[PDB]
């Protein structure tokens, strides 16, 4: 049976490991109040700088207040403070049908209706993020952090819990995905259109089934080229017209000149 308790007694955990990478280790959890299996998430505080824990506490007291269709749920989180433990705990949906790189390494090429209706998804829960008071970043949106629902095969971007972790300096240097980062996200302080510049590289890695800027074997080059202006090759071998013009202009480097969420979903495309 189970191994431990939320504070709140309402979620149990089992001593069934369901993944592990780099940054934290997955457990098979259930919620006692729906009965369904949940994801009980660890992350060891050796991984996290005491601001870095003491400022997650603040933002996830609020963070699971909020909900979306289109976002993974974050349930709560807490403290685990005990010997051989001292870590952070997330309880978050449980996705199990797989992220959309999953099915991008199995086909080749995406039906121009589903790749439409999933990006007005994505889009649909970006402006629900981008409009909210204080406006809210998801900051960690990628094809592989894109999850599929079984119902009507609706997506689901990942949860806020998870994406926030995602700023830290142990995630962005062990775990980060700078290909997906706008030029002005390398910097100190960014605002909401670089999740317009994150979109435009799904968008892109949907047309192409090509994972973005893997020409570059490190960080630095991809940094070298964003900041010059110089698109990913992938980009050129977009086959759709309008499809690739929506993309560009996702990814302009003056994000002044970029898109904003408003004119993709005013767009005629979506």
């Amino acid at each position: 049976k189970a191994v431990a308790t939320s504070p709140s007694g309402r979620f149990l955990k089992f001593d069934i490991e369901l993944g592990r990478g780099a940054f934290k280790t997955v457990y098979k959890g259930l919620d006692t109040e729906t009965w369904v299996e949940v994801a009980w998430c660890e992350l060891q505080d050796r991984k996290l700088t005491k601001a870095e824990q003491q400022r997650f506490k603040e933002e996830a007291e609020m963070l699971k207040g909020l909900q979306h269709p289109n976002i993974v749920r974050f349930y709560d989180s807490w403290e685990s403070i005990l010997k051989g433990k001292k870590c952070i705990v997330l309880v978050t949906e449980l996705m199990t049908s797989g992220t959309l790189k999953t099915y991008l390494k199995r086909f080749k090429v995406m039906k121009p209706k589903v790749l439409r209706s999933w990006c007005r998804q994505i889009l649909k829960g970006l402006q629900f993020l981008h409009t909210r008071t204080p406006p809210i970043i998801h900051r960690d949106l990628k094809c592989d952090n894109i999850f599929i629902t079984g119902p009507t095969g609706s997506v689901k971007i990942g949860d806020l819990g998870l994406a926030t972790l995602m700023r830290t300096s142990f995630a962005k240097s062990v775990i980060g995905t700078p290909e997906f980062m706008a030029p002005e996200m390398y910097e100190e302080h960014y605002d909401e259109s670089v999740d317009v510049y994150a979109f435009g590289m799904c968008m892109l890695e949907m047309a192409t089934s090509e994972y973005p800027y893997s020409e570059c074997q490190n960080a630095a080059q991809i940094y070298r080229k964003v900041t010059s202006g110089i698109k990913p090759a992938s980009f050129n071998k977009v086959t759709d017209p309008e499809v690739k013009e929506i993309i560009e202009g996702c990814i302009r480097q003056n994000k002044s000149e970029r898109l904003s969420i408003r004119d993709l979903l005013n767009h005629a495309f979506f």
